[PDB]
Formats: structure tokens, sequence, C-alpha cells
């Protein structure tokens, strides 16, 4: 009889059974050949050291009871069988600590001489070491291990579709603009062994990404920068008014409430915090250098029954520093006129000795002023300089 | 023997394979026909670049083994066969990254000849490409493809079922007041192929939606507005009182503060933030300008044992600029008496100097609120000149 | 033979086919008859317009295959049956975003004429629109939409178990003290049609819940009510100390740090803020006026080489603003002498001129504080007299 | 033959029907007899009204079909035998508004007379009413009623395993350390009714929590009492100095920024705040005196060309507040002379009188500081007479 | 015939019973022996008491029925079957408080005299008790407790596969840089009994982890220290200059700002908070010590109508702490002139005695300015002292 080509399938499964590894001798092993494309990369959590991915997968082996002759079955070469009546292999991942949901793929492909394939797509979330030291600047290396989880060498060997060359430079459909940038992924095969007498097939591919460090540096920068601009603005309020000092601090503390934002968005792992949290911190100690500064002139040119300075530290400040750096009724009456000629004295005498000392606080005011702008600049252009180096190439 | 009209589902599922693609010849394909209603856009994820939609799918094929004649069945010309117990195609998206949770529909239509009808609702979650370089004035472009993920353009070819002109012009059940506005969904054909002598079947939907610009425009303006205010009243207090200087720090701690509330709620992609990033600091600097012209005059009208301005530049500023823009017992008595006037001589006259910088620094403060005050006019009214070449159609 | 009462059910279930809709005539269509109880509302979703009940459901159908005569089997009128072994129907809900998690109930009822029970509680996810436009003081009308998917009007028609009456009085389980108020849940019986020839019967539930005003109440007037009482303590300090001005800009910094914090915790929807966004910033603008008047006050009593007033501005405000509102050697002396009564004349003087000035800046400072102090009374009890009515039936 | 005692289990097990409730005779109930052990109290959400725990269940039925006699079986009196294969009731709870996971038990015992034991353990979801009046000293008293959801008080009856005094004194497992205490467990049988005609089985369990309130009192206190020390100290400072009213308004402006952040962390329900919110207001109303006092006290002391005060007003303040409380050219230059007789003079009375007001704002100062030095020690040790007389016992 | 070695599989499973416990005689238990391999430690919960890590596990067990001899199959020793084909104990732990999503093997082994091999990864969610007494290095003890959950002793008994010295040393695959450190891993085996004639087989695994406090002592003193360094640039202002009192509670205001940051990220159980509370409040009051140092100082050197101090508190102040610690018309002229000598000598005096209220400030503030720095130097080597004997090994 001719009825259809569904006599093809219940002749290939009438006597069908989908728990015997299908080989005619059980001494020979059965060779998985797979396959991967990146697709996306989804979540990469730094304080958990979770990776989370969306591949796309292909398998083939070899059955040896799924074959037939094209003629006497009206030259059909291949047909699509369901998934759940055959046997699958068992393809696992080491680096696994969840189950990803992905979608159901309920069919496979057949050729005439037992060639099964299977396409389907995955969703990883496994763990991988990750190390920030240089944070915005950096390039992890993952690892993705794909193999057998009961069987061992002598049942089950994994092998690649194609060539490890063409497996390496494709990066066709990844999903980009999205924070991360795929390099390679680059496949190498090992035999994992615990125990004797023990060894399973793996094939390892190592996926390289880097970080796209955009906008981590304008949203770090802006606010450094900008902090350091009103700084250097503060030091032309005159020392004898009183607002410096309330100056220095409110800005220092508002300096201190963005640093408690940054760590709240940047993550540490358990080496400690990154490159750049070490120039977090020479910012903020040179703005101590400024608040001790204006603290020190302050205590200066302040008004507390003084006394004239030193002539030896008034001669090589006022002088040296300018030069190689900057550039009976009547016997009654006047009597009592002499001493109010004396309390009037007394008074113009303790104002000319804060004279002295307020020339003294601002010839040094414009000298700390000089270094403190020369050591904002060095350090600022060291800090181009450094990366300009690293962008080119 | 007339039972019921159960005797025509025994008659059609008697011997029937639910593995087998449903063709007499095999060498002809299998034409699927869908079409698509969206109905809510559940979800916009701008960091992760993540599309969450809710639609109403519907699709047929037709079916060689599912076939009668209504006559010797009592005249049916179409029943409900359960989904489990017939084919069917595997229909999916290529821009999957998660399984949405969707209800299960357990039954299908089926005519008499062999038209079977399958009615769904979906929820998917997709991955697009987000621009948000115009932040609350953007149109986003995202995909849907559907396609056959195991059977390749000689098995399953897809179609539509209605014209390309109804589907697009279909806004009749979308749920509004949420954010996001529906425009369009245009279908189109295409044949997707990554290596040779394989190609498959796809219709990618293009799903064209617009931001509500409302509620972002007055939460971000009503505070940006409102600190430009705050900031022109603050001139009018006098310089030489020591409260100034206290109140633009203040006024621009707490506008500091609030951009790392705007940050919080308002992500940015690989690219760097919008453009009205760049409005931000615009009015981030133009506090600063305050905050200098306040530094410059304080340092200018204050008490440091001051000289005579000079003439020329007291002639220029004084005279022009209100002009062009503004509108032996006996005789020693008096030897005493003339160091009595020599005190009050020196007290007197260093206080007439300090006079005559004290009109400077009045002078040029009327003539710096004003150019203040006309380039925040100016920017202003560009600000809204923009957006009113926007809102016209 | 008698051996037990399972003798029924392999008399009812031996050639019973779970697939078939079960009609004798397949011109009937199957009558389905639900009900409703709601018992807790979960979540209401204001930014993402999204409802989260859990109500309980029952509804029942005729079935022509499950009848039996209840003599030969011992009088039994009704058993149970697994629900998985029946023919069931598919009733969905159109407004489904999501899928809840719900109980597995696997048995029904089955009455010896054919009528099958079915009781099961359900988790619902739904979308409805959400107006929030009187914020605290909102009654949200959402709806429940039961209908079958698949099947039209002339194979599955829907109606209620009861009247309509007594499912609209029912709140006899409804889980109290959970900030929303169910007041009633209203049916109503449509037709659905998108296009021609398919008609499907749908059945709408409408809940009407309300929202308990009470700890939104309190959590935003204690705070606005607190920092107005703050500000009228504040003009009791003398506007020459130089401490009003600072004491202002302090309490308005706490204010604006305040605001940030309800929009936190107070969503908004696409059509913007509710009508109390307009009550906040009403109390805004009326701290800036008090900040305005300080500032314009400090500037009129403060010492710049100043001039006599106006008399005609010294007149109707000393005297008007009161009364309407309020209640050789020889030779060689004295002219050195003359000389000295000349620098304390000019000395007094121009402390005399800053007593007029400080007269001036105190009648006008007690007008201004009881005009503040008459606008801040006649505004809270506008809005005290606006609860009041609401407060009424 | 004797292959095995397999041969028990098919006889047992030949012709079984798992959809029939196991009786012989119709009229009879089955009835099931339950035993709970409480775990772990996962989770106590006071803004949702949800509780979760995690319990140990077990119950048994009587199967009239599953019997034997242990000889010819070798002896066996009982066998497990997996869930799936035989009849099992459905008990739910009413109090579920979502379903826990939990673990599957895949196997039941059974004897030889028809006892079926299950055990299993259960995670629950519940919704239980929580008021929260007295928010860290607070006991709370959620229900769990185990019910069968179809069949009513003639199909399935519930009954316990043990006596309810051995379940109410039984914490012998439960997970300690996790801020919630058991003090019992207390059962209670009740028949649950809605119409007439059908009644239902119920069970209640009374599940008694007591919260641990060490670290909430230590986290609300020492922030509040630390507040208050604060103030204490700046009384010291004297009242013309300028400093105080700027204390006292930073210090107020830090403590409302503190309650902020105990109300993100604390929740409320619908009736509104507990009582210790009202311990705060308490608190906060008792910084808005000490300002009161500041700016009061420094409008009294202050130089506005100020008069003698009157004499009633310093005869009981200077004298009574501290007793009963406290502890030609000769003749034209003396015409001169008397008028710099007069400057001085003018000078020295208003400094004279600007004495006697500061006098009265010393003596006002002492007393008002020990006024409220009473207050805050009356009110602090009330604080601590209402703490111990609720530690005994 | 000889086909293939499937038919071995039909020999072994043609009438077999996967419900019956595999063994011939009834009276033998079932044993089990267990294996662990720690993977991952993904989360430590502190508050909810909530331990989640990742294991890989392995089991064998002996099958009376699967049994062949290797001769007539081809000299086959073992085969794969599927995991759902044969009998399979029930494992479970005590302390699951929720279900972990595991992947799922498919397949287990079988040797041809029974033993059942089954490997299969299991991620899990316990309770066990945290202790943080100590909290950045503190060391943890939780449990795993395996056991059978429906058998008794007297069907299933719990081995370990190998030594228990060769699994306490096994730290080969764990996944370190994750914040938590794995120590070791010891097994022990017990008899769980509750009531009396059940007792249950168990098996605990007792897993010792420790915490890596390097980020959390960074995260905690960088601030703590720099908070401290401020102050002490503050006393270098002058006390009489009005900044002082100010500079010290913005200061203390910024630090309490900080702490309700470190609650927020550091969590306590039941017991209180940790250790390091105490020396954060021992830092806290520090600063009040400065604080009430400044505004007790502020009231000595102050304006205030002054007399000359006690001789006796001068003498053992400005003396000993030096030195010790430290390093007609004729006469109605004159009649005038006696009066304008006696203003300027009031004016002097009040003067003078200023001075000496000043030179007593000074001296005072040098000595509290010593003792201060040197309880900040006592308790911070103090500090390190203590760390630095943990260090050591
Ligand atoms: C809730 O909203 C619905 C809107 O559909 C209101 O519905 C109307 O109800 C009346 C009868 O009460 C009908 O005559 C109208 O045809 C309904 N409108 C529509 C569009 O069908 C309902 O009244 C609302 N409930 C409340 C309490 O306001
Ligand atoms: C917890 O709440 C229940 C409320 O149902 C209390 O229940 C009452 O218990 C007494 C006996 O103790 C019965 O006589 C009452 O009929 C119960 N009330 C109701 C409404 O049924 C129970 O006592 C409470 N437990 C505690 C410790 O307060
Ligand atoms: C909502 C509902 N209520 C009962 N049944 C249905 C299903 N409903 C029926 C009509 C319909 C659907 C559909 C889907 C895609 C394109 C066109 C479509 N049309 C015209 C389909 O979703």
């Amino acid at each position: 009889t001719q009825p259809a080509l569904l006599r093809l399938s219940d002749h290939l499964l009438a006597n069908y059974k989908k728990g015997v590894r299908p080989v005619r001798d059980w001494r020979k092993p059965t060779t998985v050949s797979i396959d991967v494309i990146m697709y996306a990369i989804l979540n990469v959590d730094e304080k958990n050291q979770v990776l989370t991915t969306y591949i796309w997968y292909r398998q083939y082996w070899t059955d040896e009871f799924l074959q037939w002759t094209p003629e006497d079955f009206d030259n059909v070469t291949k047909l699509s069988i369901p998934t759940d009546s055959i046997w699958v292999p068992d393809i696992l991942i080491n680096e696994f600590v969840d189950v990803g949901k992905s979608p159901n793929i309920p069919y496979v492909y057949v050729h005439h001489r037992g060639e099964v394939q299977n396409y389907k797509p995955l969703q990883l979330v496994t763990a991988c070491s990750l190390d920030i030291y240089n944070f915005p600047f950096d390039v992890q290396n993952c690892s993705l291990t794909f193999t057998s989880w009961l069987h061992t060498i002598q049942d089950i060997n994994i092998t690649l579709w194609r060539s490890p060359e063409e497996v390496r430079s494709d990066k066709s459909i990844f999903i980009n603009q999205g924070e991360w940038e795929l390099l390679e992924v680059f496949p190498q095969f090992k035999e994992f062994s615990i125990d004797i007498s023990n060894s399973y097939a793996e094939m390892k591919f190592y996926v390289i990404i880097r970080r796209r460090p955009l906008f981590y540096a304008v949203s770090l920068l802006l606010p450094s920068i900008f902090l350091m601009v009103v700084d250097i603005v503060g030091f032309c309020l005159p020392p004898d008014s009183g607002e410096r000092v309330s100056f220095k601090i409110t800005l220092l503390l508002g300096y201190s409430v963005f640093l408690i934002i940054v760590s709240d968005t940047l993550p540490a792992t358990a080496i400690g915090t990154p490159l750049i949290g070490v120039y977090f911190v020479v910012c903020m100690a040179l703005l101590v250098i400024s608040l001790a500064e204006t603290i020190f002139i302050v205590r200066l040119v302040h008004k507390q029954d003084l006394q004239r300075p030193v002539p030896d530290w008034l001669r090589h400040l006022v002088l040296d520093r300018i030069a190689w750096i900057l550039c009976l009724a009547v016997r009654g009456l006047l009597q009592e006129l002499s001493s109010i000629r004396h309390f009037l004295e007394k008074r113009d005498e303790m104002r000319e000795v804060a004279r002295d000392w307020l020339r003294v606080g601002y010839v040094l005011d414009r000298l700390l002023f000089r270094i403190y702008l020369l050591a904002v600049l060095a350090y600022s252009i060291t800090l181009v300089t450094l990366w300009s180096i690293w962008h080119y190439s």
C-alpha cells in the first residue's frame, strides 16, 4: 500500500526504546558535535560574581537505529521527529548556579544515515570570577564548559561542529549598545577528572568582554572637576572677613556627601577598591590642605593683644619673598591733656601693630595660593597624560 | 448507528499521528498565516535594553488529514479539538531573552477542508535597541520577528492573515494612559540565512511607540526654574553685609543635591547622557558666575589698610558707566592739642578712602546685575522658542 | 453483582471522550453560569496601571453524557469526579497581563441530571486605568471581564448563577484594615465583537474601591503645618541682627529637601500631578514672599554712607501708618578746638540719620508681619473649609 | 508461586480506581486527622497584611479498598506506595493569597487495615490582620484554617491526630534568634457555612507570636537621647554672641532629617501611626520651645536706640526673681568744651542703658534654663517609669 | 536471536514495579551511601537567618531486582537507565525553608550486581543561626542534615561513600573571590527521634565559613579616621572669632548623617549590635567633649560687663599651669576736662579687664588641646594593638 509518508515514521518508531544509548556495539562512544553563537550579555553582577548571558546552541550526534534507505519511501532524505520520542544526551555546564528560563523546541531533524540535529536557545546563569582592579577600563574573561554530567569518556565524547577559527571570529548577531562589548569566543578541548578511573569530556568556551567606559567617566569626573573649580574661586575671599572658613567647611561637607553616592552605585570585590579609589582620596586630601591653609592664616591676622613680630621673621618675608618670587590752675591743665594724649596713643599703637601682622598675612597668602595652584595643575595634566597613552590603539 | 456527533471525532482521530507534518506529498510546504494585535506596553527598560509587551495572537494552517464531508455527519462544518492531539508548528521570536507567563488555551477549531485555527495570548520579553538622545521627546522603533525555529523554507513558510494596511491602522484595544503611546505596527516579510543552503521564513513586525513627555517636563523644570528665581532675589542683598556669600554657597549646595536625585530616576545608555544633560550644566555654570561675581566684589569693598584708587580707574567708572548705561606753659598746650588733632585726622582719612572704594563697588554691582539678568532672560526665551517650534504639528 | 458504588463511576466513564463538547445536538450551545466573591485587594500599582486581587470563583454547566438514574445505583444522587477526566470550558479574562499563582482543585461535583459544579480560587493580575486626580480621596473603577477565549456565541454562552442584586450587596468575607475599601461589585452582560461573523459572550464585573485617606493626611500635613509654624516664629528676630536671613534660607533649604521624599513615595500618572500638588507649591511660594520681605528690609536698615530719607516718604509712613493701622597763642587754641568739635559733629550726624532709617524699618516691619499673618490664616481656614464639606455624608 | 513481596502491591492495585472516594457505603464520611508543627516564621509584612511561615504537616485517613491479611504475604504489616496512585483528599487553607514553593514527597504509608499516612512540609503565604498600635511591644494573633475545598460535611470531616494540649505546648524545633518569638499554637474545630444546606468542616489553628523589641529600642532612642543632650549644651552659649540662633536651627534641621529615615524603615497601617509616634512629636515640640526661648531673648538684649526699662518690670525681675528662686577768647573756649562734653555724654548714657537691658536678659535666661531642664527630666523619668512596669513579669 | 543490546533493557524492565522498595526479604533495610562537594556560597542573609549554597551531590544504593550475568549479553557490565523508571529514595534536608531551582538529570548508572549510581547538582535554601557579635571578623557554623523523610531506620539507613577525612579536606572546586571563605565540611552520623518507636537516620554535614574582612574595614575606618582629623585642625581656630562653634556643629551634623548610612548597609540580629557598634559611640562621645570644651571657653572670653577674676583663680592658672606643664572762667575749664578724663578712663579700665580674661582663656585652651590630643592618640594605638594581635596566625 501507499497511503502517505507517515509510513516512514511508524516504520522508524514501531519498536524504538528511548532509554537505550543508540549503538550496535556497546564499546564505541557516541560523539556529540556542538556549536555556539553568543547573542546578548544580559547582566554582569560584580558583587555576587554571577554572569547572565543568552546564546544560540546546536548539536548533532549519530543514531544507529534511525536509518532507512530513501527509496521505498518516495525519496525522503530527512524528516522532523518530536524531541521526546528519541534518545537525547545530557549536556550541561559546570558553572551553573541557577536555571534560566528558555523556550522549548519540540522537534529535531533526522537524516537518512542517522544524523540527528538539534537546535535550541539557552539562557545561562553562570558563575565566573570578576576582577575590577581598573574599574571602567576592564576586560573580563569568563568561561563556559559544556560537559556530559553522567556518562564518562567511554560513552560520550564532545567535539566541535566547525573549525575553531570560524567560531572565534563570529560577532554577527550580537546585540550592541548595551554597556558591554564582545571581543571573542575561543573554544578549547580538555578532559576532566577528580578521582581515578573516571574521565569526562568537556569543551571550554572562553568569553572575553570589555566594558564601555564612557558614561562612568563623565558621571565621576564632572562632579570631581566641578568641586575643584569652586575651591579655587574661594581663595579670592579675603581671610580677615570671617567667611573663608565657612566657605571651606561647607564645600568639604558637600564633597563627602558625594562619595557615599559613588559607593552606592559602584561595587567592590573581596580584594577591595579599584585603582580609581586611590584617585578620589588624593582629591580628598587636597581639600584638607586648603582647609588647613585657611585656619593657619586666620589665626595669624587676628586681633589678640598683639606684639610686634620678629624682625628676623619680617625681613625674609616682607623683603625677600616679594623679590625672589613675587613682583597752679595753668599747670593743672596740661597734666590732664597729657593723659588724654596717652589714651589716644595706646589706641593708635595697638592699631599699627595690627597692620604689620596684616601685611605678613597677605604676602604669605599669595605665596600659598600659587603653590596650591601649581600642584592642582601638575596633578591634573598627569591624570590626562595617563589617559592619552591608553587611548592610542 | 447514530449515537451522537462524537462519531466525527473518533473517525477523525482513530489513527492520527501528531508527530508527522501533515502533507500527502512531502515536497510541498505547510503555509502558516499569522496576525497580531498589540494590547499593552508593560515595561520599557532603558538600562538593560529590554521591552515587555502583551499581544493577542492568532494563526491558521492546512491539515491534509483532518478532512471530512459534512454530510454523513449531520451537516457539521466545524468542531473544536484539544490542542495536544494534533500537529502544531513551532513559531518563535528571534528577539527572546526570557519566557513570559501566558495563559494556556486548550482548544482549536477545525473546518471541514482541514483549516485549523489557533487563538492564544502571549506575553513577550524581547530585546530591542533604545536610543534616548532626546530623552522625553523620543520615538522608539523595536522589532518582533516571528519565525520557525527548526523547519526551513521548504517545510514551513509564513504569510499574513489579512492585508498589511489593516494591520497597520489597528489601535482599537490598546490600553492608554500608561506613559507610552502606540503609533503603528508595520509588517514585513524577509528570509533569514546565516550559512548557505539553510533559509528560514520570517515576518518582522515593527512596533513604533512614543513617550508622553508631560510629567518629566514638570518634574525637571519646576525645581530648575525655582532655584533660578531664588538666585535673582539674592542679588538684592548688600555685598558689605557678610551674608551674600553664605547665601550663594548654600543655594549652590542645594542645587548639587538635586542633580543626584535626577540621575537616580533617569538612566543613560552606553552613548552617554541625553541632550537635556547639556541644559543642566549650562544652568549649573550660570550659578558659578554669580558666585564668582560675589567673591570678586566682596574682595573689593572691604577694609584692609587701603589706598585711594587709581584716578584712571575711577574716572571711567564713576563718570562714564553711570552716563552711558545707568541713570612755656601756654606753648606746651597746643603742641599736645595738635597731636590730638593728628590722631583724629588719621582716623577720618582712613574712613573717607573706604567710602571711595564703596562707591566703586555699587556702580559696578548694578552693572553686573543687569548683565546677568540679561543673560538669564535671553537663554530662557531661547529654551521656550525651541519648545514651541516642536509643539506645532 | 453488587461490589460497591464504584460501579457508578466506571459505568459513567467507560467510553467517555473528554475532548468533545458534550451535546447530543451540535446546534445548541453550552451555557455556563458563573459567580464571584471578592476576598482581598492585594496590590494597586498606580505607575504600571496594574491591579492584583484574589477572588473565590464557581461555575456550573450541563453535561449531556454524565447522566444516570439514581435507582440501580443505591440512590446515589451526586458524586465527585476528578477534574482532568471530563470536559472543562475555557473561561478567561480579557484584562490579563500576567498569570497569578492559584491552588489546584482536583475534584468536581456531578449531579444525576448532568449538572457539573466547579469551585476554585483565583489570583488575578489585571490591567485597569487609574486616575489619581484627587489623590487620597479617590474612588477607582476597575473591570473584570469573563469570556470564552476560543468558542463563539453559538458554542458557549455565559450567564449568572444568582441574581445581580445578591452579587452587588456581598461584602461578607472581605479582608479589611488594608488601605483599600470595597464598595460594590456590579455585574453586566455584553457581547464582544471586533470583526464580523464572530461574537463572543462576556460578563463584566465592575469593582469599585475607595482609598482610606487617613495616614496620607497626617504624613503630609504634619510636616507642612510644622514648617509654617517655625517660619512665623522667625519674624520675631530683629532684622538688623544678621541672623534672620540665615534663618530663612536654612528653613527654605529644609523644606525643599522634604518634597523630594514626598515624590519618592507618591507616584503620578501620565496626566501629571494630582490636585494636592497645587497646594504644595502655594505653600512653597508663600515662603519665598517671606524671604523677599526679609531681603527687602535688610537692605533698608543698613549703614551705607546714608542720606536723610524723603520727607514725603517719611510723613505717610511714620505719621499715617501708625494711626490708620497700628497703635596769638590764645587764638591758636580755639581754632584747633573747633576742628575737634567738627570731627565729633560728623560722627554724630551720621549716627542720627541711621536712626531715622531704623525707625522706618520697624513701622514697616510690623505692617508686613500682620499682612503675612493675615494671608496664612485666610488660606489655612480655606483648606479646612473644603475638607469639612467633604466629610459630611 | 512465591517470587517476592511485590505480589502484595499488584494484588492491591490491580483494579484500583483513584478517582473514587474510598467507601463501601456512600453514606459514611471520610475522616481526616491532621497535625501541625510550626518550624519558622519567614516574613511578617505589615504593609500588605501578609504572613509567611513554614510548617511540617501530617495527616491520615482510612481507605476501605487497601486492606489485606498479613498472612499469605509473609507477615507484611505495612508498605510504601506512590502518592499519585491512590485517592488523596483536598485540604486547603482559607487564608491563601499566593502559592508557596514546597518540596514534593512522592510516597505514603499504608497499614493493613487501610490507614494511609501522609507526611509533607508546606510553605504558607497567608493573610492575617496586623495591628501595630504599640509597635515594638506587640503580640500578633494570626490564623490558619484547614478545610476541604469541594467536599461538604457529609463527605469529609476533619479531626485532630493527638490531643489539643500536646499541640499547644510544642516548641521543640522552632528556629529562634529571628526577630519573632512563637508563644503557642492553639487548635479549634468549627463548621463553615455561607448559604444554607452546605456546611464545610474546618479546623482553626491560632498562631500567637511576639516581637523581640531590643534592636528597635536602641535604633530609636540612641539618636533621640543624643540630640536632646546636644540641645542642653547649647544653652551655655551667651545669647548676645550671634551663634545660639544658628546653633538651634542647625540642630532642628538635623532632627527633621532623622524622622524621614524612621518612617522609611517603620511602616504604619490604615489606622495610622503607633503610640510611639506620639512620643516623637513631643520631643519635636520640646525643641521648638527652646528655639522660641532663644528668639525671645535675642530680641531683648540687642542695641536698638533703647530706652530705660519699666521700673515695675525691673523691680520684680532684678530683686524678686534672684531672691525667691536664684541665689571774649576765654569765654569762647569752654562753650566749645561743653559741646565736646555733650557728645561724650550721649555716648555714655546710651551705653549704660544697654547694660540695664543686658542684666535683665541674664537673670531671665538662667530662670528659663532651669524650667526647661526640669521639664526634660520629668518627662525622661516618666518614659522609664512606664517601661519598668512593663518589664516586670 | 541477537538484534542489539537493547535486549538487556527489556529483559531488565519487562515486569518491573517502581513503587516497591527493592528487597527480596522485607526485614533488611536499603543502605544509601551519599557524598557532597560544596561549589559556591551564593547568599548569606543575616536578617532572615537564611543560607543559600550550591552543592554537587551523589549517592548509590543496591537494587535486588536489577541484576544480570554479563555473559549472554555480550559482556555488558553497566548501562544507563532513565531515572523515572526505577525506585528512587526520598532524601531531603531538615533545614529547608524554600525550594531551589536545580537542573534535572534524567539518567542513572546500573552495574551488574544491582548498584545504582545517581549524580545530581542541588541548590539549597536552608536556615541556620548566624551570630554576628564580631561583625567583620566572624566565623559561621551552619548545618546540612540529609535524612529520609518517610521511611524509618528499619527501611532506609544512610552511610558515607568515602572516608570522613577525604570529605573534610576537599576544597578543589570552590569558587573563591566572593566575600566568603570555605574552611571545612565535616560529616557526622546521628539518629533522629521526636516520639518513641520512630527513629530516622540522618547525616549532618557541618559547613564552616569565614568572612573576608577587607572592604568592610576600609569602608568604615576611612570616614571614621577622616572626620577625626578634621576635628583636630578645627582647634587651631581662635575661640574669640565666632567660627569655632559653627565649625563643630557642622562637623557633628555631618558625622550623624554618616551613621544612618552605616546602619542601612550593616544589619543586626535579635541580640543587638555587634562589638564595633561600641567603637562608634566612643568616637561619637569624643566629639561631644570637643563641643563642650568650645562652648565652655566661648562663655569665658566674651565681653559682658565683666569684673576682674579671682586672684586665687588667676595665680594657679597664669603662674603655675605655664611652669608645670607648658613652657571763675579758668576754674570752670578743668572741672569739665576732669569729666572728659573720666569717660575715657572707664573706657580703658573695661578694656584691660577684658584682656585679663582673654589671657586666662588661652593658657586654658592649649592645656585642653593637649589633653584631648593625648586621649585620641592613646585610643588610636589601642585600636591597632587589638588588631595586630589578631592578625598574627
Ligand atoms: C464604572 O465604569 C463603568 C464604565 O463602563 C460605568 O459604566 C456605565 O454604567 C451604566 C449603568 O450604571 C451604563 O448605562 C453605561 O453604559 C456604562 N458605561 C459603559 C461605557 O458601558 C459604571 O457606572 C462605573 N461605576 C461607578 C460606580 O461609577
Ligand atoms: C486570638 O484570636 C481569637 C479570635 O478568634 C481568640 O479567639 C477566641 O478564643 C476564645 C477562647 O480562647 C473563644 O471563646 C472565642 O470564641 C474566640 N473568638 C472568636 C471570634 O471565635 C483567641 O483567644 C486569641 N488568642 C489570644 C492569645 O489572644
Ligand atoms: C479577546 C477574545 N475574547 C474572546 N475571544 C477572544 C480572542 N480574540 C477574538 C477576536 C480576535 C482575536 C485576534 C487576535 C489577533 C488579531 C485579530 C484578532 N481578532 C479579531 C482574539 O484575540
